[PDB]
């Protein structure tokens, strides 16, 4: 059992999550349930990021404590993984007790390092980003406001004296990193991004403020607060125990496997957070990979279904493996995407109502009331029973490479070219008139041609467990499967002829 680690970006609660942080979990958890099936010791850590500026200006707008309002905002969050079935095994707050010593453990050996100074920063703040910007990154506006050029957001002259990471002194270090692991960024095309921006010269970065309180304070400098992303960026660590190096939760799991990000904080994980762990003495993750920004078309708000961008509300009219299955079929992850309404109507009706549902029923149903309720047992198999098993087969290994990229679309559009094939294959040997038939060959044809089809609808029911948890569950119940044997080693085990089959009804609801 390998040991695989897989965290999340952890949000900031200034508001109701939306569909973009709905993507970033569902995306990472079918992740975390693959490597589950395929025999994996997963640890997978989500949560949210509750200090900084922009949390303390959102209280203070609503009249609330800063420490009320990131705990009140954090548990609508944890609610939702909770309501998408997110299989996480902590939910981590930067407001816990163990993410303050940790984050004090790794300022310690950073300073102790000697990458830690005290200087004077004078600069452009933009609160909503939590990030700086230097006077030519800004935009001076018709109207006299200052706005940073590549987020629009506006930003703030600040002049604090503030310490600093020694991130000039890791230049030629993390472009050395970029080269000989090309796999440490994801997609290609953000790498050389990150490339191209590193290559440019690095300047040394701000990593404490003085100017608020809500905050890690800096160990022996309580004036002084962390920056906000120093501390963010450290929850990967307390997730698996930290500053415990010697726990055995520490020795199996860091470093993580993978970090999922959005590309809008692509430079503060590939970037800063290297340079930390350098400075730091700790090993590096093996890889960060930026998806893409999905977005709504049209209307926030729909007179049929309500708002479109919530996704509490998308799961309640669709069904939250409908929603699953949409987000990481829709779009090619890694790039951005756009969706509405009927997009996802048109993805709910054709492939999962009809394609994958109505394949299942109709072979389930006429074993139920044509067969005896039980797996019939095959006669010889044809040249097209074989080609399309062959085809069911090789999904596994297919499947794995997708999900190692991670590229899930992929990984779908490949189950669902053989539920294709099955489906042709289905009306092309007519079951309906073979049982019919009084000649004794066309009644053992019958029989073979539904066993070709549900171990097929087994094999893909077994390979969608981590997209769609709850109703594959379902469908492996209709289909007789074991509890114990539904791990992707099950797969190579065909299904057993005989075998009690439930009454069968339908899963996936046409809307
Ligand atoms: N509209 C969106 N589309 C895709 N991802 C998003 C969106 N909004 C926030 N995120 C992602 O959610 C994570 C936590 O805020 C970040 O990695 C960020 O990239
Ligand atoms: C360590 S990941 C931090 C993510 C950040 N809080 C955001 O919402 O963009
Ligand atoms: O661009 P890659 O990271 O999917 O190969």
């Amino acid at each position: 059992s390998e040991p695989f680690y897989i965290t999340t970006a952890i949000a900031y609660p200034n508001g109701v999550p939306h569909i973009g942080h709905a993507y970033e979990y569902i995306a990472t958890d079918a992740i975390a349930r693959f490597k589950r099936l395929d025999g994996y010791d997963v640890r997978y850590l989500t949560g949210t990021d509750v200090h900084g500026q922009k949390m303390a200006e959102t209280a203070a707008k609503e009249g609330i404590p800063a420490a009320e309002l990131a705990r009140r905002n954090s548990d609508v969050f944890q609610r939702l993984q909770e309501k998408l079935n997110i299989s996480f095994d902590r939910f981590i707050r930067t407001s816990d007790a163990d993410h303050y010593e940790a984050s004090k453990a790794i300022w310690k050996r950073m300073a102790d390092a000697g990458d830690i100074y005290l200087d004077a920063y004078k600069g452009w703040y933009s609160i909503r980003d939590e990030r700086f910007f230097t006077e030519n990154e800004t935009t001076e506006q018709p109207d006299g406001t200052r706005i940073a050029t590549e987020t629009g957001a506006p930003v703030t002259w600040t002049e604090e004296q503030t310490y600093f990471f020694r991130l000039s002194a890791y230049t030629d270090r993390l472009l050395a990193l970029y080269e000989e692991h090309p796999e440490f960024i994801g997609p290609d095309a953000r790498r050389n991004e990150i490339v191209s921006f590193v290559s440019g010269g690095l300047k040394d970065l701000s990593i404490s403020r003085t100017t608020f309180d809500w905050g890690v304070p800096v160990p022996d400098h309580p004036d002084h607060v962390m920056y906000v992303w120093v501390d963010a960026l450290t929850n990967y660590l307390t997730g698996v125990g930290f500053p415990d190096t010697e726990s055995e939760s520490f020795r199996r799991y860091w470093p993580a496997d993978l970090h999922m990000i959005g590309k809008d904080i692509i430079r503060f994980h590939t970037v800063y957070w290297p340079a930390f762990l350098m400075s730091a003495g700790l090993p590096l993750p093996k890889r960060i990979f930026a998806h893409g920004w999905l977005l709504n078309r049209g209307e926030k708000m729909s007179k049929s279904i309500g708002n479109v961008v919530d996704p509490v509300n998308l799961v309640d009219t669709f069904g939250l493996d409908q929603v699953r299955y949409f987000l990481l079929r829709e779009v090619p992850f890694g790039q951005d995407g756009s969706y509405n309404e009927d997009a996802i109507i048109g993805r709910v009706n054709a492939d999962l109502a009809n394609e994958l549902g109505n394949l299942a029923q109709r072979s389930l149903s006429m074993v139920a009331k044509n067969l005896g309720a039980a797996v019939p047992d095959p006669g010889e198999f044809t040249d097209e029973d074989t080609a399309l098993l062959a085809a069911a087969d090789a999904l596994l290994e297919r499947v794995r490479e997708h999900f190692d990229v991670p590229a899930m679309h992929l990984a779908l559009e490949a189950i669902w070219s053989v539920l294709g094939a099955a489906n042709r294959y289905f009306s092309a040997q007519e079951p309906w008139v073979l049982r019919k038939s009084d000649a004794a060959e066309d009644q053992q044809r019958f029989r073979t041609v539904l066993y070709t089809t549900l171990e097929v609808v087994r094999i893909a029911s077994l390979l969608l467990q981590p997209v769609m948890p709850e109703s594959t569950a379902k469908l492996l119940d209709l289909l007789g499967q074991p509890t114990d044997e539904r791990d992707f080693s099950a797969i190579a085990n065909r299904i057993k002829p005989g075998t009690s089959l439930p009454a069968p009804s339908g899963i996936f609801p046409r809307y």
